[PDB]
């Protein structure tokens, strides 16, 4: 999600999966604020095996 209210972190490493980043942020700007979230995790699993 653009508004980044606390997950500018997450956003960071979301650029980093370029390999998928018009994927994710393109998905979060229509679904819920909430769901920003979750792609934080999903990405976790996703790239590496997770983000702790």
């Amino acid at each position: 999600g653009s508004v980044e209210k606390l997950t500018a972190d997450a956003e960071l490493q979301r650029l980093k999966n370029e390999r998928h980043e018009e994927a994710e942020l393109e998905r979060l700007k229509s679904e819920r604020h909430d769901h920003d979230k979750k792609e934080a995790e999903r990405k976790a699993l996703e790239d590496k095996l997770a983000d702790y």
